[PDB]
């Protein structure tokens, strides 16, 4: 499933464009997902909004 890296802080970008793929954590101290199976192009601009990039199609 899609994957933020652990390197990856909380920019909450990629939540604020798809908080159905990528939500806070517990406690928003990293990028959890949710959508471990998506099928829109939210990952396209979650990662391209991501400038870590530390999105990816693992
Ligand atoms: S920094 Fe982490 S919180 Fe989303 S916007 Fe890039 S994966």
């Amino acid at each position: 499933p899609i994957e933020v890296n652990d390197d990856c802080m909380a920019c909450e970008a990629c939540v604020e464009i798809c908080p159905d793929v990528f939500e806070m954590n517990e406690e928003g101290d990293k990028a959890v997902v949710i959508n471990p199976d998506s099928d829109l192009d939210c990952v396209e601009e979650a990662i391209d909004s991501c400038p870590a990039e530390a999105i990816v199609r693992s």
